[PDB]
């Protein structure tokens, strides 16, 4: 593929954390094909000995009494001599696997989750703004998890990320408003996190615990761990955290109708374990954030569409009065521009092209109109930097930074478009984007960024991104160009009664030659 | 416009249900001025003698210990020698009001609450549709509350509503599929329910306990009960509930966006009392359901509008393929009809109107267009019925029952409209709506309906409602219509090349006016050829 950062498989690591013990059951005969190598403390027997025997005589006597509801719903609490343990059950890779982990110790915690979900679902939330919703979710995440530093991470088109908001406690650095390279998150990571919503790495210094046996005898590969929540992450990502200085990690993915909208991040300077109940409560909390944001964007787009219609109102009303379309646009050009938020407009109906406001030279516009012919689009065209697609205008980007074009007609040569100037924008990177990874002699792998200090770069010949409202405003301008062009048709309609008058002029000079 | 069902107030009854006990406080030292008459058991002292004295000695010592957290949070579970109670505290009418209610005897209900929450939100919820979401909500509400019958009530424009889905229990009657008159819920009821979502009527035949004293001295009014959740409903609604035979009621309000879009009702045939945590858990269910309904509706409507644009596309392309607009519409008359789903399409660009599909004759549509010109509509005018508004075409309601129209020009007489035939449907009424109420002798109050048997009636000369996608499709029809108006600009240049041979004919008019003036030059030339003759004669 592109790099070792992607070709590396994540399913087949076969690494398990030291917190719990993983056990496996094979079909009806209850075969323990693969077991953890740290089961001596819990199971009281050597790990290698337990291979190949039945589940009837190996497990502690307690949890068969709890086996029924474990097979029913996959969760319970069981008492053990070492202490209270949390039991989860899931079946994957054509085999049944069982695991045990420590559980909570504060019974008062459970009602807190209900209280906080009530607070979040309570009305008047989101009216304050979209941005504050992320912070008022992150602060509650801090309270539930009790971690140190929490960011909110949002994905861009090219899979690079930004920090929309964060909530921390005093005494640590913050990455608010910082961007990160797209390659920092591998593609296989996105594919895996599409299915598994959450994950937990409570220690960074811990060595991975080997899985015995190394490979399943008949599968030919080690046991899959995607379904389990105790998987050990790749060692490469560990050095990234260690250089970052984080000891414990906890991330929850946000899903929007099949799209990885963003990730919640949590960090800690010291190792700290966390229970399954807290994880699931946090997951339930994060699930409603997508719905809240959906409601917010529906309301915002409704307001924007209403505002665009309101602005369309008087522009259409003024058109149709005394004058011609070229006269009307020239006289009423002030109200034209704000529909698309541009600085110049151009229309081509068959005559010489007409320009209003800031625009490229007269000779260039028809060259562009010809240039727009072959690119396949049906209604609209978009660009934030036309210089890539069309080099000649990149020489003078003062008005050619961004263009929005629309088909007034079918594939024939009739078009209208708008122009935008360039806006300076400066962004701050964490490390050098040019060197996302630090190479090592021997090319065994690619080490992560050496440092994490803020670094700034400036982009030029770029226009602010086209919104979604102006895309509909283009169709609105088409619906307003009708009406004014229909008044053109009405003035041509009394030119049509003047065509009846022209036939009257025909037979008028007819009876005039009759008279002379 | 207000019958007797809109005069009496609800928040000034001053009645409290049998199970509860009400207490109110005034002033920084929090003296006692309002107390229920059934407080003999819990307080152990005559109610009258305790009002106006120091609050600390009146309240039991156990309750006074946990005052601090109850003051802030407002909810608390406490233990009494009689049993376990839940204390509710709230502020209303500039007064401190606390409440005492029996507590729940079930320890682990909250785990079930979280289980139902995670069931509803789901990794994938409501993929099937809205109706399935309502059905899922109904039976979950039943399970969480343990009631017999539940309702889902949705309001129309005129505040008259029908039931969509229900969770139905065996061995008892249901109400799914009928409508209820808007008179059932008065304006005052909607105004009150706009704020308080939780309404519980523990008993139907219980008599409200009076609050001594009847009137607050400084205010001159009965103590407000809107803030509290133990209000006693008006006796007329108690009789209305008794007529059904239902004993206990539970009503949740689905306030999605500043409006009472939906009401969730629960019924039971036997006395029953719920716990406060039950109501609090059920409260978030309504918000979840409303939010998911809104999200699903928006997503589905956006997806359908995408298909509308996708169908708009090839219509525009094909219409721009041929250069005979009237003929193209005639041959492609099928396609234009399903853009808004109408059956009769009429085009009027100022010339002779074009008629395709089922439509009335030209004179009726011309008269309708003439009437539409002074009729004020900003961009569009859509209605399902026209006989109510326009008399002359009411006779021809077969095809002119409903129409959707848009204004092509900003002014004048350029209108494009469609035609829709009448659609017949049957609405089932629970009880005859023609007799909404029965008047008692003396006209003191209007008692509710007597019998609730199903009743039927038929609506006529009506068309299905123009749902918003149709209006969006008409606007998109104008938007892609500008495409065929650029094709009509090619046709405009065809009319203008007729006018261009007419402009060459205008230059012809110039030099033929020169010709028809210089033929008079030959006229005065003949006059000159005669002028020496007439001079010789003279
Ligand atoms: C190709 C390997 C590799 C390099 C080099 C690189 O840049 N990424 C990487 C390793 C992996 N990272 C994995 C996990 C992972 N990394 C991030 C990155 C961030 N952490 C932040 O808080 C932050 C900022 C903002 C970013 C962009 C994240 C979010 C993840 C997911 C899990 C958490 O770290 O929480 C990873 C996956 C391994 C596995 O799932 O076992 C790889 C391969
Ligand atoms: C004059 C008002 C009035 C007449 C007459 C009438 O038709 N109803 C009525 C009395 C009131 N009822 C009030 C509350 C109330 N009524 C209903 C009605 C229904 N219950 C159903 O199951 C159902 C169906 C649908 C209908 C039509 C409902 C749902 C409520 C809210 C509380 C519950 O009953 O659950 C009322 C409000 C004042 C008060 O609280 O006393 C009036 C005036």
């Amino acid at each position: 593929e592109l790099s070792q950062c992607d070709r590396e498989p994540i399913h087949l690591l076969g690494g398990i954390q030291a917190y719990g013990v993983l056990l496996a059951f094979r079909g009806p005969d209850r075969r323990l094909e693969v077991v953890s190598a740290n089961t001596q403390a819990l199971l009281g027997r050597p790990p290698e000995a337990l291979l190949g025997k039945t589940a009837a005589q190996v497990l502690p006597a307690e949890l068969w009494a709890q086996w029924e509801l474990l097979s029913a719903r996959g969760a319970l609490r069981v008492a053990l001599p070492s202490g209270p343990y949390r039991a989860l059950l899931h079946e994957s890779d054509g085999l049944t696997v069982l695991e045990l982990e420590p559980a909570e110790l504060q019974p008062d915690m459970e009602e807190t989750a209900l209280e906080l979900v009530r607070r979040l679902v309570s009305p008047l939330a989101g009216a304050k703004g979209t941005r504050e919703l992320l912070q008022t979710a992150a602060n509650t995440v801090r309270a539930l998890t009790g971690f140190d530093r929490v960011m909110v991470y949002r994905f861009d088109a090219d899979w690079h990320g930004e920090v929309l908001a964060e909530s921390k406690r005093e005494g640590m650095d913050g990455f608010l408003g910082m961007h990160f390279p797209a390659t920092d998150i591998p593609v296989q990571a996105r594919a895996l996190y599409t299915r598994n919503p959450l994950r937990l790495i409570a220690n960074a210094r811990a060595r991975p615990v080997p899985l015995v046996p190394s490979v399943v005898p008949e599968l030919g590969r080690p046991l899959d761990l995607s379904g389990s929540a105790l998987r050990s992450v790749s060692p490469i990502h560990l050095e990234y955290l260690r250089n970052m200085g984080v000891e414990a990690s906890f991330s929850l993915s946000l899903l929007k109708d099949g799209a990885l909208w963003g990730l919640i991040a949590c960090h800690h300077l010291a190792p700290l374990h966390l229970s399954y109940e807290r994880r699931r409560a946090c997951e339930v909390l994060t699930q409603l954030l997508a719905l809240q944001l959906s409601s917010e964007e529906r309301a915002a787009e409704a307001a924007e569409d209403s505002h665009r219609a309101a602005l369309l109102g008087p522009l259409a009303t003024s058109l149709g009065a005394g004058g011609t379309l070229e006269e009307a646009l020239a006289k009423d050009g002030a109200r034209v521009l704000e529909l698309t938020g541009a600085t110049g407009a151009a229309l081509l109906l068959g005559g010489e092209p007409l320009l209003v406001g800031r625009t490229p030279s007269m000779d260039e516009v028809e060259a562009l109109a010809a240039w727009l012919a072959p690119q396949p689009f049906q209604t609209s065209f978009h660009t934030e930097r036309l210089g890539s697609l069309y080099p000649p205008l990149a020489a003078r980007a003062d008005v050619a930074a961004g263009l929005l074009a629309v088909r007034l007609a079918p594939a024939s040569s009739r078009l209208a478009l708008w122009f935008r100037p360039e806006a300076v924008r400066t962004i701050s990177w964490a490390g050098n984007p040019r060197k996302p990874a630090e190479p090592e002699p021997g090319h065994a792998r690619l080490h992560p960024r050496g440092s994490f200090q803020a670094w700034e770069e400036t982009v030029r010949e770029t226009s602010p991104a086209w919104k979604r409202a102006d895309l509909a405003a283009a169709e609105g301008f088409r619906s307003a160009l009708i009406g004014v062009v229909l008044r053109q048709a009405a003035e041509l309609e009394r030119l049509s009664e003047a065509l009846s008058r022209s036939n009257a002029e025909l037979d008028a000079f007819g009876h005039t030659v009759a008279h002379d």
